């Protein structure tokens, strides 16, 4: 009856294995004991800028769309934080090409890019940047859909503010206008997923085994960069990486205008990544059975 | 040429190998970093060190495209590793025993126109005796008579002294701010704003009073008066290494000695781990 209401976050939720790090804090694998739902839950702390986790939580809830991460509700666990999210269970494309130790064929980064560039196409037409496009913020279910995870440093424009300002996202996969003081608008993410089709294609970005710092200096300066090996790649993988990778954010492509590049158009169906699916997931189903 | 062994971990720019010299039983540290002229900047700083406090170079192959740059081993690792390996933060007495040999190092670099410009626990290491040494120059900075200054912004975001960020120059005793967030670091287990992103919290560091720690009670007041001198905004005013190695929290400091439990309880916990 009355002893329903009071339950805390550890009886309703079996927490289970990390997963990996979000935003500010860790996700973990969790099953709600009642409904027997698998959900992952984001812990942050509470000395964390809570204004930042509320923007994500918002901006999560805002978005209503097959291929963006949804958000199911919140617990309170002494001071800490449990954000509930979509579990993905076939993790990131990070985590995916670690676990295999292979990169993927053009026919697997078409069809995940496809999946990201709808996913690109429904946040930039509701005025949001995600800031943070990267292999390790794409996840696959287990049937093979993709979606953008990780609004932690996620921006917003309105009717006052057609631009951010605020030097934010992981160096290597930065727009040269994020990094320079002009501002930036949304076709950043288009520059950064340039960056994260050479990642899923080289198993790393440009300038990957630079420092960091030196990298943000440089992109700007730098010609726009390419495959490490040019004759490996098609030229519908090469064009489509030059049209992304366009240094005047003017004249940059949008998701829209990229949905219809021939590398993308003619991209099959989820069912190319069953056999990606399978292995990665595998991979780590035998490294469990080190308990 | 060498009989490579298991990977260290990451340095700031290559992968760092154990590694044996196939001729003299040698034990060494090898880190390997593909080629796109920066890279030869870092092996040339350690070439003109000859410190017992730093990291001594020994020489270089390439082996295919990768660059392999040959070094000293230090058998406990670093001090991040330490604390994360013992799941526990340092006692004072450790710290202070640890800056002081981190800070001879300092002091000789400094003189020889070096500035480091990525000090924290990660770059810090302890040979098997517990004797400490600077790791990592592939961002360090050379000082010349027309060059009185360096302008890049470079480091790790939480580490960096504020003069570093801004766009102005600055010289030697940014590594001595570097020092202060590492005390912290090594007294907490994080550095200040390590719950914040890094991009949010560089634009923060120059406009911020002074990081201090999280709970002032836990700290003896020569600790607390130590990181309070270290993390001066003005770098002007800002300490020097040789100051500093007479600061009462450092100048008091005991010998390896009280390392001795610290380096063997960490490396027992690294040699069970190697046989899972
Ligand atoms: Cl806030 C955030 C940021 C990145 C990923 C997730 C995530 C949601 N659902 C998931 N299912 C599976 N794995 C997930 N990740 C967690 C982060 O490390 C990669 C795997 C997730 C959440
Ligand atoms: Cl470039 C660089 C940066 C940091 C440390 C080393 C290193 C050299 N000799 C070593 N012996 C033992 N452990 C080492 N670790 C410390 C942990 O991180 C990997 C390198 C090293 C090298
Ligand atoms: O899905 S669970 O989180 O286990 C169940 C929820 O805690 C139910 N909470 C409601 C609060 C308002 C009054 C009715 C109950």
């Amino acid at each position: 009856d009355e002893d329903s209401l009071t339950k805390q976050p550890e009886e309703v939720f079996d927490v289970l294995e990390k997963l990996g790090e979000g935003s500010y804090g860790s996700v973990y694998k969790a099953i709600h004991k009642e409904t027997g739902q698998i959900v992952a839950i984001k812990q942050v702390p509470v000395e964390s800028d809570l204004q930042e986790i509320i923007k994500e939580i918002s901006i999560m809830q805002q978005c209503d769309s097959p291929h963006v991460v949804k958000y199911y509700g919140s617990y309170f666990k002494n001071t800490d934080l449990w954000i509930v999210m979509e579990y993905c269970g076939a993790g990131s494309v990070s985590d995916i090409i670690r676990l295999r130790n292979k990169t993927l064929t053009e026919d697997e980064i078409a069809t995940i890019l496809q999946s990201t560039l709808k996913g690109l196409e429904y946040l930039h037409f509701m005025r949001k940047i995600h800031r943070d496009i990267k292999a390790g913020n794409i996840l696959l279910n287990t049937e093979g859909h993709a979606k953008l995870a990780d609004f932690g440093v996620a921006g917003q424009l309105t009717d006052t503010m057609a631009k951010r300002n605020t030097v934010i996202g992981t160096p290597f996969w930065m727009a040269p206008e994020v990094i320079q003081e002009i501002g930036y608008n949304c076709v950043a993410d288009i520059w950064s997923l340039g960056i994260t089709a050479i990642e899923m294609a080289e198993g790393k970005p440009p300038y990957a085994d630079i420092h960091p710092m030196r990298a943000i200096f440089m992109i700007p300066t730098n010609p726009p960069p390419t495959f490490r090996k040019p004759e490996l790649w098609s030229d519908n993988f090469t064009d489509f990486v030059k049209q992304c990778l366009v240094k005047s954010p003017e004249q940059r492509a949008t998701a829209t205008q990229l949905l219809q590049h021939p590398f993308v158009r003619s991209a099959k169906g989820v069912s190319i990544l069953r056999d990606l699916i399978n292995e990665a997931m595998d991979v780590k189903l035998k490294r469990q059975e080190s308990q």
